[PDB]
């Protein structure tokens, strides 16, 4: 598929806001993903201990993974679609290493976009989420393609 600069425009404005305090930013995603969706939480043998979510946020080794995480998507969505270099490590590490379906991307997408909303409303209206859901269904398209090639297809 793909997004009009003018959908583009609308994503970079409010991912520059993110960026502000991306360890925060990275924090708030993961833990929504957790208390949303428990099951996601199984795929990682370094916090699948984690019992509340006071514990998640007093987690050093969390706090780094969502920074990791958020500064590989912006990489990701500056390209603009032409991302072709970025998602090929990324999609051999989630399809052999990691083993995640695409199911679990769809729910990190969710949890993305709740936080914007309640973070950045004022550059999150209606029409700034369309073009964020747009950016992240390109993105899991492009990479569910990537997994069947790979031999996954999650
Ligand atoms: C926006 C989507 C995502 C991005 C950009 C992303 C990015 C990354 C990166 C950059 C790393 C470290 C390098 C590597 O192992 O490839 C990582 C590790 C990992 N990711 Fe992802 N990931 C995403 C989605 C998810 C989801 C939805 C799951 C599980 C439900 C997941 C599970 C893991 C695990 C288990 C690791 C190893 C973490 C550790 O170091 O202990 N990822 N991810």
């Amino acid at each position: 598929m793909v997004l009009s600069e003018g959908e583009w425009q609308l994503v970079l404005h409010v991912w520059a806001k993110v960026e502000a305090d991306v360890a925060g930013h990275g924090q708030d995603i993961l833990i929504r993903l957790f208390k949303s969706h428990p099951e996601t939480l199984e795929k990682f043998d370094r916090f699948k201990h984690l019992k509340t979510e006071a514990e998640m946020k007093a987690s050093e080794d969390l706090k780094k993974l969502g920074v990791t995480v958020l500064t590989a998507l912006g990489a990701i969505l500056k390209k603009k679609g032409h991302h072709e270099a970025e998602l090929k490590p990324l999609a051999q590490s989630h399809a052999t290493k990691h083993k995640i379906p695409i199911k679990y991307l769809e729910f990190i997408s969710e949890a993305i976009i709740h936080v914007l909303h309640s973070r950045h409303p004022g550059n999150f209206g209606a029409d700034a989420q369309g073009a964020m859901n747009k950016a992240l269904e390109l993105f899991r398209k492009d990479i569910a393609a990537k997994y069947k090639e790979l031999g996954y297809q999650g």
